[PDB]
């Protein structure tokens, strides 16, 4: 014996509470136009944040990683918002053990979230409240695939025409512990901009790949640490190639100086999101680019600057012995040079098919095992080379690797 | 002095008629929940196609190139379907002289249309009535960009579970001039399948790049020619690289035999959609692949088979003089070989920076002008190489270039 409430085209069962939240705002499992939806019941006082959210949703929900908005209805005492029904929040994705990823891997989730975020920014919309609770996991589609979506637009702001910034005139919106420092800093001269989302996104990034941690500590001390700048990314191991590239992006995203933070579209171009195949191609491209470069040139000098730590003093001593044996027929490849390590990688990639069976065995298959053969042994190689080769970032060859 | 009709959440002004449909259905411009939408008004006799269209749209509209569905209201007299308001049809995009592309190239439009179609097929839905009139051009977004979309699902066919075909017992749903020949064949033992859409898509493909022509002539005898098999692609010149690749795909899409037609996802992997950079990368990849291949091996033999026409007897006599001079010392490159033409290309690509200014000038910059230097002088090179190298299509290296069912 269960009851049903109907308000215009929106209907729901009061027993199917999906969760509470803000100002006693309750979310029910509901129905609209014969499809399953989530229904947000809004209190009379929050008709402001609802009228804001609903309008901003109309303008940007077409993007696949922005929650789909269906309808809204006005009652005698309440306002109702019908949006796409989702399976879980990102917090459940990260913290629930044995969670069905269903093809949705952490980096892809982050890529999707950033895509949705980039979409909002292209529409001059700043979110200002990006957090694991606001990032939803979709229901499985007909092919069993799931995706990530940005939601909860009640605190979003449409930037005024001609402005790339906004003021904290409407106080400080957001949830404690995910707020950009320049939002609370009283001495802050620069008006906050899109980068407040980038900061929060950064914390979310670290939160996902660390499987639950936060760059600025535990619940109560987070926001205090943020204003202090006391971040700690010690779940990212310094000798792990994946963690190294992850740290390089994350520490830029949560940088204390807002102008130093990469835009959403810039973030999407980072090696963090590169496949193994693209990584090897970058390695090949830089090798060919520096092949006829002089050793005293700005490029090679930049590439070898701090190179000893990258090659671990002698890279010919840190590879497997069938590869060492294959390389003694060359010997022009100096073990103290990053340039020669890259030359040897390119050479062995190019002639791979012609290589002896036993050296193709230690290298592994092209291109995935091959590139991991080196990155796992030289975890700073990609980061270092990527940074150093920024001098060539305007060249046509290296356009898809950098942001412009 | 204008009137407003309000049905539930759907509202529209009767004066704003956007167009007419089949059997009394009229489409007005209107509003739904402060969204600018299109509104289909449907008669009680066509409630069948309505609830069908609604259902299928309540499944497959989750794609950028499939029309968005918002809501349906039912009246005392009519039904109302609220869908995304678009700016134009493909017919108006093509036939209206000086139609503002607004950043929408013809090929991208064909890529978008095919993607939307592939989405429908993945959901076991056959459109059966694909045509320029129901391929829609979106309203410009905030950035002023537009896209193409598939619409008009009233005649769509949801295949039964476990079925990959459907019977013709309903008759001939398609529009004359875009109907696959197996739909109007008295003999065919084979039930129609997804490929009826591919045939229509092929006709649309050629319709766009020819800027108004049809593979089977003018409207008066199109369908007649379709049954005859009298296709004609006159607008595609036999010695132009772009047209040679375009012809190769279109001829397979409008093939008389349904089984010969490529699936929508297969279509998307065709060189027709390859960027200039991807074309050059493909040339480089097969060049590196056949470098240590035996000259008597299956791969090289396939590649040289018909090579004379490809390289125009001797490619060294069909390239520019500054390049001739720079390649003269390379006696290892045999002028009658397709493999060696690809080798010279890969070599000049790899050493491009080291090349003297004069030869870099005739080649042009990497990669755009460079690849066009060769495809324009050898219009069949890519088409020939792509077809020949299908022997290696199952290999990891060439998987992104080909399709695997």
């Amino acid at each position: 014996e269960t009851s049903v409430v109907i308000v215009g085209k929106i209907s729901f069962c009061p027993k199917d509470v999906l969760g509470h939240g803000a100002e006693g705002t309750i979310v029910y499992r509901g129905m609209f136009d014969n499809r399953d939806v989530a229904v947000k019941r809004i209190l009379p006082e929050c008709f402001s944040f609802a009228d804001r959210e609903v309008q901003l949703l109309r303008e940007s929900d077409e993007h696949p990683n922005v929650i789909r908005y269906f309808c809204t209805e006005k009652d005698r005492q309440f306002q109702y918002i019908a949006i796409e029904l989702c399976a879980a929040t990102l917090q459940e994705y990260v913290e629930q053990k044995d969670f069905a990823h269903l093809g949705l891997e952490p980096i892809t989730l982050l890529q999707q979230t950033t895509s949705g975020l980039a979409h909002l920014h292209s529409l001059n919309i700043v979110h200002r409240d990006l957090k694991p609770h606001n990032i939803l996991i979709s229901m499985p589609n007909a092919h069993g695939k799931i995706k990530a979506m940005i939601s909860d637009f009640g605190l979003c702001k449409k930037l005024a025409v001609g402005r790339h910034s906004f003021s904290r005139r409407s106080g400080v919106p957001g949830t404690e512990g995910w707020i950009a420092p320049e939002m609370l800093s009283e001495d802050c001269k620069e008006n906050p901009t899109y980068t407040v989302d980038i900061f929060s996104a950064g914390c979310v990034f670290y939160y996902v790949i660390s499987e639950g941690s936060h760059p600025f500590g535990k619940s109560l001390q987070r926001q205090a640490n943020i204003l202090l700048g006391a971040c700690s990314l010690d779940c990212l191991h310094p000798e792990k190639h994946e963690d190294v590239i992850a740290r390089e992006l994350i520490e830029k995203m949560i940088a204390m100086d807002p102008q130093k933070r990469p835009s959403a579209k810039h973030v999407l171009k980072h090696p963090f999101f590169w496949s193994l195949e693209k990584q090897l191609q970058f390695f090949q491209d830089v090798s060919d680019r520096i092949e006829k470069e002089s050793l005293d040139g700005p490029i090679v000098k930049q590439l070898e600057r701090g190179g000893r730590a990258v090659v671990k003093m002698d890279w010919r001593e840190n590879i497997t012995v069938p590869l060492q044996t294959d390389l003694r027929k060359f010997r022009t490849y100096k073990g103290g040079s990053v340039r020669d390590l890259l030359r040897a990688m390119r050479n062995k990639k190019h002639h791979y098919r012609e290589l002896p069976a036993e050296v193709r065995e230690t290298l592994g298959s092209l291109p995935d095992d091959f590139v991991c053969y080196f990155t796992s042994r030289f975890p700073h190689l990609l980061a270092h080379t990527y940074r150093a080769m920024e001098l060539c970032s305007h060249e046509r060859l290296f356009q898809p690797y950098y942001f412009h």
